[PDB]
C-alpha cells in the first residue's frame, strides 16, 4: 500500500498498470534529475535559493545568447546560492552548472536596423543588409547556404514560426515562397530540415565559449546540433586535458543525429533529446518515436539521457500545468529518462518555483510506478557478461536491493564510476554516492537514483576508519533526509583498496 | 522497413525501444477513435463536413452549456453533415453522436446578483466574505473554485489559493463523498431530449459508483437500451470504486480535467494508466480526455509534450482520444483532429503486439463461448500472415467488439446493416464501421457474399488493401446462427 | 479443473507448473503419442497383432537387417490381417503405419546355430573368434562370431574394442589374423542372432546405401510400406540416395533419418533439412557417443524437430527390462514421461515387442506413461515459443493451422476436426502442438497410416463415397469424425470442437475454421 | 562459449536452449549433484570404499536390514578408515556424510538359506507358501517364504497381489490360512534375503518407528550419522515421531522424509515442512501408484522442495541394469539427466552399490551423466522463476544470497566461496542454483558432511587452528577455498570468484559480497 509496491508484484504489464494507486504515497527520494535553464526570470541569488529548495539539480546556461560577463555572473549567483546551504553538510546539496554551446545554429539579422503566405522573399548573404532586414530582405550568418539547399528545400524561421520554400537558387542569394504568414523579429533561428549542413560542428565562436567553461569550472557540456561521433570526439579534443572530467552530452536535434545515433552515443557521455529542434527538423507527431528510442538505447548502453523542452510549456504563463504536460514529465520518467529539463519555464517564465515544484512531484510519483520487474531483467539480460569485478558487485547490489526492498544503496566513490555502474540496472532505491570529490558530487545528478553527498570529513589515519566514517555519513543523511531509519536495510558498496577502479564488496547492513 | 514491423519482432520491450525508426511509415489505417467536442467553432454544416474528412469519429455535445434548441441545431447539423455521403455506402463513414451530461455539478451564485471579487490567500470567506452554493447537504477538508483556481481549506474557510471569482462557477470537493443525485432533473431532461434526438452514447459525469450507472441506464428506458454508457471517472471516489462501476457501464472516460483538480494532478498519469489497463482486461472501451492538445486552441502547431501526451495514450491502450476545448471553441479544429490521427497512426505502430497480445491472452479467461475462441483465433491468424484487414458481419457489434479486444494490429472492418451498431462501433480501437444499406438477400449464403464483397470495396477505396493482399474473414456457418463461427483466410478479389 | 492436469496449466511459471504436478488428475482419453512396434517371433501372429492394436499399437517397424523378403512378406500380411479385422467398423478403425527399418551402412553377426531367435551365454574372461568364412555365417555360437564386414582386420588393432548388440557385450581384440581375429568378453552376457557390431572410433568406410538396401527399399515400395527408418544417416547426401532409391512411387513415403553416430549429430541440421523426420536412435548413438552425451543429442533433435516442424521419434532401451519382466524400472518409466515432455512425436519399442515376454505389457504401458506425461507438458510456454520460433507466413493453411490451435486453448476444446487428403493440414496443426486431439479426416489410406507421425494426429479413415454436393460432402466427412470423437471418448453433444476445412475440392486449400458446439 | 553449454545458456526460449545443446561442449570439472551410494557386500571393504570416494561417492548409505550393531559398527569404521585415508593431504581431502535408514512401517521378508547374500530363482507358475511361523524366520527358499507382518492373513484375501522387492516378484494369494497363504507367482525372478513386501490398497496401521528403529536409531546418534532417511512417512506426525527418538543427542541431525505411497505424496506439503529434507523413494512408490504417475510425483515434489529450499533426493533404479552389466541402458542415462534437470539436489545408487558387479562403473556413470547435464540446465529461467516464487524478505543473508548468486551468473565466476558454521549460508546460496560450484568452508566437520544433500555445494573441511585475528581467520579459510579449486581444476588465474563472509565471527549475519579474481 505503499511505492505502487502491489503493482511491483504483478506477473503481467498489463496487471502491472490495473494495480497503479492514486493512493499508495510514493518514497520521499526523487531519483530523476532536475535541470533548469537560468534566466532574466530565475537570474537572482534569492530566486537561485528558493530553485535549489524546489528540486533543482543541474543550472543550465544557453551560450546561444549572452556574453562571457553575463554567463560568468550567472555562475556566480548558483554557487553563491547553493554556497548559502553549506552550513548545514547534512541538508547541503550539490547543484551541477551545464555549458550548452551554440553550435551551429543559423540565425537571421537586424530588422529595419509581416510576412505573408504566398509573397516572395529574397535570402541575401551579402553584409551590407546584416542589419536591413525587411519584407522583401532577409539576411542570415549561413554563408554557405545556396551550396547545400534547392528549388524544393524548405526553410523554418523562428522556432519553426515561418515555413518558407526556395523557388529559385543564386549563387550568392536564394528566392523563396512564404508558406506561412507570419511575424518575423531580429536574431532569430532558422532549420534547414534535411539539409546536408557545412556549418562547423565546433566554430570559433564554440571555441572560446568551451574554453571559458573549462575556466569557470563547469561540470558538463550540452553540445548542440551533435552529427556524427567525428562531432563529439571535437568536442572533447577542445576541452583538452584541463577539461578531460567534463561529461559531454551530446545533444540530438536533427535526422542525421538520429541516423548516426549509435557512433554518437559511444563517443559521447551521455545524450540529451533535444526535442524543440528535432520537432522541426522531423515531422512533430514522430518526436516521440526518437525519444523512446534514444531512452531505450541510452539505457541499453548505460549512458544518462535527458529529456527536454517543453515538458511544461503553460507553465510559462500559468501557475498549474496541463493534463498533457504531467503525463509528458511522468512517461519521460517511466520511458528511463535519467534527468528532465525546463527551458523558458525556468528561464524566462511567470511561474519558475511552481514548474520546478511540478516536475519533482510528477518525478516521485511516475519513479514508483516503474515496472521494475521486466526492467532489471531486460536490463541485465541486454547488458554483457563482463569480468569486470565492479559491474558485477553492482548488479549484485541492485539484485540485493530489490530482495530486501532496501532504503538506499551507499556507494563510496571517487570518480562517480560506481555510482553510475549501479545507477545504470535502474534499482528503485536511491543510490546514495559519498564522495570528497566536488566535481563528481555535482556530476552525479546526470545519472538517476544517485543522491549525492559531498564528504568535507579530513582523511581518517586508518583507511578502514575512513572508510566507516563516509558510511556513517551517508546514513546520517538518509536519516535525516527520511529516506530511511534505523532498523531498516541498507546495502553497501566499498573497494579492497585506496583509489578508483577497485569497488568489489557489498554489505546488507541494518542502519545504525 | 515499414510500421515499426523490426520493432516489433525485438524478444524484450526495451530492444523494441531500441529499435523504433522514424523512418517506418505507418500503414493508411488509423485504430483509434478520435471524439471532437462540437461547439461554436466546429458548429456549421461545412465546418462538421471538414472534420467528418480530417478523422472525426464522434461528435461530442457537452450539455453542461446550451439549450435544448442550440444543442437540436448542433444535432441537425451534424446528421446533415454526416448524410452527405450516404449515397454512396462504399465511402460513407459512420459518426456517433455522444451526449456528455451535465451532472451533480456543485454551483456557485451570482456575485451580488449579477454577472468579480478579488480573494486573497488566508482571507475568510464562509461577495468576498460570503459565497452561496447550490449543494444544500470536516475541518481541514479542501474546496476548489471555477476548475480548480481558487483553493479553500475549512477552518471551523481560508482562501489557499487566491484569484478572481466570478457567478455560478464549478466546485470541487476533493476527497469528499458527495451524496447528489446522479442524474437530476435537468439531466434527465438532457437524456430524454438525447433519445429523442437518437443519440448513440452517453458520456455520463461524475460517475461515483455502481448504482450511478444503473440509474443514468433507467431513464434511457426501452429505445435507450442499447445506447452506450460511458462513465466518466472524474474524482477520488469513482477511483476507488472503479471496478464496480466498469462492470456495470460499457465504456470508461479518463475525464483528466476534472479529476486533476479531485486528485493531486501529480497522480493522474497513475489512474490513467490503471483505468486503461483495468478496460483493456476486462474488454471495454476507454476514452483519453481533455487537454490532451490543449496549445492548439490559439497555434497551427503542438506542443512536444502534447504530442507525447496523445502518443503515450495510444500506446496506453486507449481505444479513442478525446478533443474539448480545440474542437469546440479553437482556432484550428481541423489541424487538431489530423495531429491526433497522425500521432495515432504513428503510436499504433509502435505498439509492442508480442507482449499486449501474449498477456491479453493470459488474462482472458478460458471460456465456452464459441466467438470468444474464433475472435482471438482470427487475431492470431492476423499476426501469422499480416492479414491487411479482419472482415466481421456484425450485427450488434459484439463480434467485431470481441476482436478488438485483443487488439489486432490489422484494422476491423465491420459490415452491419444496423445504423447505430455502426456509429457506436468507435467506440473500439481497430472497429471501422460500414454500413451496408443493400436489401436482404434471399439465399442467406449470397447475403453473406453481398457484405464481405462490400467489406472488400470499402478497404480497397481506403488504401487499407488492394487485390491479392490477405485478410481474414469472419461470418457465420448457417443461416440464422445467431453467433460468428466461422474465420476463412482469403485473398482480397 | 482437477482433470488433465489443467491446475498445473494455468501456472506463471514452469517451476510452479511442476509444483502443481497431481498424481489424482486423471488424463483425457485421448492419448497423442505416437507408439512404434517392432515386430519379432513375440508379436508375429495375427492373435497377438490384433492385441498389439488394441493396446496402442500404431505403427509396425519391420528391420530389414535380419530377416528374408518372403519372412517380412508374411510378417506385413499378418499386419495387414490384424489391421483390417477391425475394418467392419469404420467408427472404431483404427489405421496401422508400417515401417522399413534399413540394413544401412551397419555391421551385422550371423545365425545363432541356423536360427534367428537361438541365444548363447557368452561368459566373462572366454576366448571368441570372429571369422569372415562364409561357412560361419549361419554357424555362430559361444565360440565362432561371424560378422558380415570383410575389412574389419584393416580398421582393429590388438587391444582394440569391439562391442556387440548395441554396447552390451564388448570385447577385446587379443589376436589379429589376416581374416580373422580372436578377442576375449569382458563383461559377459547372453548373444543373439544378427546383432549389431559397434567400432568407436574406427573410420569404418561402408555405404550408405549398400546394395542389399537397393533390394530391401524396392521391396518396401512394391509392398506399399508407409515410411523408412533409414539407419545409419551421416549426412545429407546419405538421405537424397534413400529418395532416389525409393524413386517417384516412393516420393510420398516419409524418410525418417537415423541419428546413430557423431557425424549424424554434427551434420544434423543438414540431414534435418533432407529429411522427411528423424529418429533418435539411441541403441547404437549411445555407443558410438559417450553414454553420458546422449539425452544432450536427444534434447538437441527433438527440439530442432519440433522447431522445423519435423517428425521426431525417441527410440531404442525406453521399457527395455520389460524384455523379462511385466512391469518397467522406474528409470524406464521416467525415460518414457521425459520423451513426451520434450516433445516427441513418437515412442517406440524394439526388444520388448520382438522379442520378450510381455510385448502387450509394454505397449500398454507406454500408452499409460504418454497420456499422463502429454497432460503434464506446459502448453502456456510451449505454444508460446513455437509461435515466436515460426516465421511470419504467406500461406492461408499455416494461419489458419495456428489459429485455429489458439482457438483450442482458449475454449479448451474436445478436438480440432481437420479435413486433409495428404496430410499437410493436420500436420501444420500439430506443429504449434495443441492440447486436444487432431482428429485427420482422409479418404487416403496412406495418409491416415502416415499421420501416426505427428503428434496428436488421431486419423480416421472415411470410406463413404464421394458426395456430388461439395458441401455436403464436407459434412458429410466432419459428421464422420463427430461419430469418431463420440464413440471414443472424446467429445459429446454441448461440447466445442475447431473444425478445419477448405474453400474448393482439391489438396492445398484448407483455409476456413470454425468453432461448432457438437451437434 | 563452447563450453558448459554456454551457447545454450543464452537462448532467449527453453526451445532455442534445447536446440543449442552440444555434444561438443565439454563441461567444467565441478559436479553438483550430490551422489549417496548404499554399502552392502559388495561396497563394504575399505579398499572398495576408497575406490567408491574417488569415483564420487559423497554419501554412504547404510540399511540395517541384517546383522549386529557390531557388524553395522565395522561397516562405519571401514566408511570412516576409507574416508580418513585422504586427510594427509587436506587439498583433496573430501568429506563423506553416513546416512542411516529407517525400518518404519516396512513389511519384509526373512534369510533365504540361511544367508542375506543367498538367491533363489521363482519361476512363474509355480506356488510360494508365506509363513508367519518363526521357525522359517531364517529359513527361506523357493517354496517357503517368512515376513514380519503378523497381521497379512487379515489384510489379504484369494485374488489380493503381494509384491516382493520393490514390485519385482507378484504373488496373487491362492489360499488363506489363519497363519499362512499360498500364493502363485505372477512373473518369475530372483528373490533375496530380507526384501520389501508391498501390499496395495491393504490397510496396513504399521507405526511409522518400529522397536527396531528406535535401537538403531540411537545406535546411529551415538556412531554419529548425519542422517536420516526415514521410511514411508506419511504424515507430519510421523517425522516428529522420528525426531523425538532421536531425541536431544541427535537433535542436529537431518531427517530427511521418504515418500513411498498415496498418503505421502497426498500429504507432502505438512510433511516437508516438517522434515529436512525429502526422498523421492521410487521402488516403493513405483509399486504402491501407478508406475504411470510416478514422474508426476518426482517433478511434483522436486519442484516444491526447490520452492521451499529443502534438498530433495531422487532415489532407486536409476542405473538399475548396471548391477549385472558395466553400462547402463539409454532410459538410465536419461532418468540420471532428468533427474538433475528437474531439480534434485542428490541421485542415489542402490543394489548398483549395494550388491552389483560394477559398483565403480556405477558411481563414475552418476559423476558423467550428472555433470553433462549440470551445464544443460537452462539457468536464465531457474533463477528468474526461483527469485519470483521466492518472497521479499528482510534477513540481510537472504539478500546476499541471492545478490552473490546474481554477480556469479554476471561475470561467469568460477565458484562462490561461502564461509558457513551451520551450513545455513551456503544452504541458502544453493536455494538460487548458481552455475558455479559453491565452496563451502567450514570448521564443522557434521556440516561438511551434511552439505553434500545441497546442490552446488562442495564443502571442505579447514582443519587448521582459529586465528587470533580474525581477518586473518577468514583470510584462511577463504584462500583454503582457492587453494581446493585450483588443484581440482575448478578455476585457473583471471577467473572470477564470489566470497560470502559475515562482518565479524558469530553465527546468522552472513552479509558480505566480495568479488575476487583467482590468485
Ligand atoms: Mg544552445
Ligand atoms: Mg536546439
Ligand atoms: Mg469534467
Ligand atoms: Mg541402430
Ligand atoms: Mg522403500
Amino acid at each position: 500500500q505503499t511505492q505502487q509496491l502491489h503493482a511491483a508484484m504483478a506477473d503481467t504489464f498489463l496487471e502491472h498498470m490495473c494495480r497503479l494507486d492514486i493512493d499508495s504515497p510514493p518514497i520521499t527520494a526523487r531519483n530523476t534529475g532536475i535541470i533548469c535553464t537560468i534566466g532574466p526570470a530565475s537570474r537572482s541569488v534569492e530566486t537561485l535559493k528558493e530553485m535549489i529548495k524546489s528540486g533543482m539539480n543541474v543550472a543550465r546556461l544557453n551560450f546561444s545568447h549572452g556574453t562571457h560577463e553575463y554567463h560568468a555572473e550567472t555562475i556566480k549567483n548558483v554557487r553563491t546560492a547553493t554556497e548559502s546551504f553549506a552550513s548545514d553538510p547534512i541538508l547541503y546539496r550539490p547543484v551541477a552548472v551545464a555549458l550548452d554551446t551554440k553550435g551551429p545554429e543559423i540565425r537571421t539579422g537586424l530588422i529595419k536596423g509581416e510576412l505573408k503566405k504566398g509573397a516572395t522573399l529574397k535570402i541575401t548573404l551579402d553584409n551590407a543588409y546584416m542589419e536591413k532586414c525587411d519584407e522583401n530582405i532577409l539576411w542570415l550568418d549561413y554563408k554557405n547556404i545556396c551550396k547545400v539547399v534547392e528549388v524544393g528545400s524548405k526553410i523554418y524561421v523562428d522556432d519553426g514560426l515561418i515555413s518558407l520554400q526556395v523557388k529559385q537558387k543564386g549563387a550568392d542569394f536564394l528566392v523563396t515562397e512564404v508558406e506561412n504568414g507570419g511575424s518575423l523579429g531580429s536574431k532569430k533561428g532558422v532549420n534547414l530540415p534535411g539539409a546536408a549542413v557545412d556549418l562547423p560542428a565546433v566554430s570559433e565562436k564554440d571555441i572560446q565559449d568551451l574554453k571559458f567553461g573549462v575556466e569557470q569550472d563547469v561540470d558538463m557540456v550540452f553540445a548542440s546540433f551533435i552529427r556524427k561521433a567525428s562531432d563529439v570526439h571535437e568536442v572533447r579534443k577542445v576541452l583538452g586535458e584541463k577539461g578531460k572530467n567534463i561529461k559531454i552530452i551530446s545533444k540530438i536535434e536533427n535526422h542525421e543525429g538520429v541516423r548516426r545515433f549509435d557512433e554518437i552515443l559511444e563517443a559521447s557521455d551521455g545524450i540529451m533529446v533535444a526535442r524543440g529542434d528535432l520537432g522541426i527538423e522531423i515531422p512533430a507527431e514522430k518526436v516521440f518515436l526518437a525519444q523512446k528510442m534514444m531512452i531505450g538505447r541510452c539505457n541499453r548502453a548505460g549512458k544518462p539521457v535527458i529529456c527536454a523542452t517543453q515538458m511544461l510549456e503553460s507553465m510559462i504563463k500559468k501557475p498549474r500545468p496541463t493534463r498533457a504536460e504531467g503525463s509528458d514529465v511522468a512517461n519521460a520518467v517511466l520511458d528511463g529518462a535519467d534527468c528532465i529539463m525546463l527551458s523558458g519555464e525556468t528561464a524566462k517564465g511567470d511561474y519558475p518555483l511552481e514548474a520546478v515544484r511540478m516536475q519533482h512531484l510528477i518525478a516521485r510519483e511516475a519513479e514508483a510506478a516503474i515496472y521494475h520487474l521486466q526492467l532489471f531483467e531486460e536490463l541485465r539480460r541486454l547488458a554483457p557478461i563482463t569480468s569486470d569485478p565492479t559491474e558485477a558487485t553492482a548488479v549484485g547490489a541492485v539484485e540485493a536491493s530489490f530482495k530486501c526492498c532496501s532504503g538506499a544503496i551507499i556507494v563510496l566513490t571517487k570518480s562517480g564510476r560506481s555510482a553510475h555502474q549501479v545507477a545504470r540496472y535502474r534499482p528503485r532505491a536511491p543510490i546514495i554516492a559519498v564522495t570528497r570529490n566536488p566535481q563528481t558530487a555535482r556530476q552525479a545528478h546526470l545519472y538517476r537514483g544517485i543522491f549525492p553527498v559531498l564528504s568535507k570529513d579530513p582523511v581518517q589515519e586508518a583507511w578502514a576508519e575512513d572508510v566507516d566514517l563516509r558510511v556513517n555519513f551517508a546514513m546520517n543523511v538518509g536519516k535525516a533526509r527520511g529516506f530511511f531509519k534505523k532498523g531498516d536495510v541498507v546495502i553497501v558498496l566499498t573497494g579492497w583498496r585506496p583509489g578508483s577502479g577497485f569497488t568489489n564488496t557489498m554489505r546488507v547492513v541494518p542502519v545504525p
